[PDB]
RNA sequence: UUGUUGU
């Protein structure tokens, strides 16, 4: 058995609701260059805009099926180079949407593709990475909307809740059922494996900091971060001070912390390097 | 509209 570091938050914020700076549920958290946090608020029709202080900027998308209405959004992730939010919906649209950094409506794409959109990213190619939970599938856009690859993986996934990508076209998955993080490139293939049982029991999301180290996030008790080389030598290990309710999703920060969206409606900023 | 686990 391994020894964890403790590890606590600094900063918290967000409650039960359906105004500004409230969540009813808060599926998915992605973070920008400027370290704005971007939450998916699935029930309120909405994505809401953080900076990193908790501190509310603004929001986007009224309830509706056409443009500039989102539904149903699970899960957001960033582009970086631009500043442009992806946002995926789920059930009955099942679909992708993205906004500009302003919040303001620039495409939307996949309805007939996509089906359980369970976790989302983008690489330094512009390339959009969805990964689907139930049916097990890999789908890899461009910003217009193309797909590029598509792939099954019945046989290597369980229960796929998160996903990042390197620089040199593989892709990290969190698989909740098999302990671990499961590593696959674009064209599908079954590459390695990132952490295990006994370690990083049912991780609930993964994430890549600058320095290309793989977090893999569980709350299989306390709120654990353990952290691996991208070929799975484990370098550090942390565990909360507090105990959590259900996460649903985790995003990295520039300066080596993490926001972690729970079930109690709260969202909270816990630091990993001193 | 929604497959984490921690009875």
């Amino acid at each position: 058995q391994i020894k964890r570091q403790k590890m606590i938050y600094h900063c918290k914020f967000g409650e039960f609701g359906v105004m500004e700076g409230q969540f009813t549920e808060p599926s998915g958290v992605a973070v920008n260059a400027q370290n704005d946090i971007i939450v998916a608020d699935t029930n309120n029709h909405r994505i809401q805009i953080f900076d990193k202080e908790g501190r509310f900027k603004f929001q986007f998308g009224e309830c509706g099926k056409r443009d500039s209405q989102l539904l149903y959004p699970n899960r957001v992730a960033v582009v970086r180079n631009s500043g442009d939010i992806i946002v995926t919906e789920r059930s009955p649209t099942h679909q992708i949407q993205i906004y500009n950094q302003y919040g303001q409506f620039v495409r939307k794409f996949g309805a007939t593709i996509l089906q359980h959109p369970r976790g989302v990213t983008v690489d330094n190619k512009g390339r959009i990475i969805v990964v689907e939970c139930k049916v097990m599938r890999v789908i890899i856009f461009d910003q217009n909307g193309n797909v590029l690859h598509k792939f099954g993986c019945s046989k290597h996934l369980e229960f796929p809740n998160g996903v990042v990508v390197n620089d040199k076209q593989e892709i990290f998955i969190s698989d909740n059922r098999a302990h671990c993080v499961k590593v696959f490139n674009y064209e599908g293939q079954y590459l390695r494996q990132i952490g295990g049982e006994g370690i990083t029991n049912y991780p609930i999301g993964v994430g890549i900091n600058s320095n290309g180290e793989i977090l893999i996030a569980d709350n299989h008790n306390n709120f654990n971060l353990t952290i691996f080389t991208q070929d799975g030598q484990l370098i550090s290990a942390l565990e909360s001070k507090v105990k959590h309710a259900q996460c649903f999703d985790v995003a990295l920060m520039d300066d080596g912390s993490v926001v972690l969206a729970s079930k109690d409606y709260r969202l909270y900023i816990y630091r990993y390097v001193q």
